């Protein structure tokens, strides 16, 4: 299993949850909360097979994020 | 020309771009690429259409981002 693999994954995660956020901001067009949705149920089938949590994902995504931000703000 | 449009373009932009730096991380697998690719293709599509900079659409999703993470770090 490539490693690489996991990390877009994590990415992804975080990034699906910045969405929600975005959704839950009232600003979902129709394009974007149908794509969060197919987003969802692939997230959920990559969760299942990778078995890891999406949580934890999403905080690992977060400091990945802040990495790459410190590199440049 | 709902603006809820725009406002989930400058997220899909600021997401494109940190994306973007996912995968100058070295850390891309091969449909997140892909992706990200066909994500160019759209993005350069809705930015002649929308005639608006990608870069600063970037730029406002940073500020949409911290707008969000404000409510909930």
């Amino acid at each position: 299993m490539d490693s690489n693999t996991v990390s877009s994954f994590q990415v992804d995660c975080f990034l699906w949850h910045v969405r929600k956020q975005v959704v839950d901001q009232e600003l979902g067009d129709a394009p974007f909360l149908d794509r969060l949705r197919r987003d969802q149920k692939s997230l959920r089938g990559r969760g299942s097979t990778l078995g890891l949590n999406i949580e934890a994902a999403t905080h690992v995504g977060k400091q990945i994020v802040e990495k790459i931000l410190k590199e440049e703000s």
